[PDB]
């Protein structure tokens, strides 16, 4: 993902911020995150 | 994970800051990213 990009996990509600890309694909509660 | 805590992932280099604390676990590239 990339720099600035805010995710959130829909299962438990936690939101992330991307600080520096790289390529894997976030997870969390064992779904991809979305994108908002 | 905790509200500021920021989370690495060893194998692609990408970094995240929590915004939101959720339980769940933050996984990138198949592997729990790490706490920085
Ligand atoms: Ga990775
Ligand atoms: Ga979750």
């Amino acid at each position: 993902a990339n720099e600035g990009d805010v995710y959130k996990c829909e299962l438990c509600g936690q939101v992330v911020k991307v600080l520096e890309e790289g390529g894997g694909t976030l997870v969390c509660c064992g779904e991809d995150m979305v994108k908002q």
